């Protein structure tokens, strides 16, 4: 990977860039918490 390509073999802050976005999108939407709102020792279903 020559210095002129200017690439690196997966960069530290280009895999640190994805952890990023996904972090940020899930735990905005809260989807999973209002999901497991459902469950929780419920007592049956009409």
């Amino acid at each position: 990977r020559s210095l002129l390509e200017g690439e690196i073999p997966f960069p530290p802050t280009s895999i640190l860039l994805l952890l990023a976005c996904i972090f940020l999108i899930k735990i905005l939407a809260a989807s999973a918490l209002w999901a497991a709102a459902w469950h929780g020792q419920k007592p049956g279903t009409h």
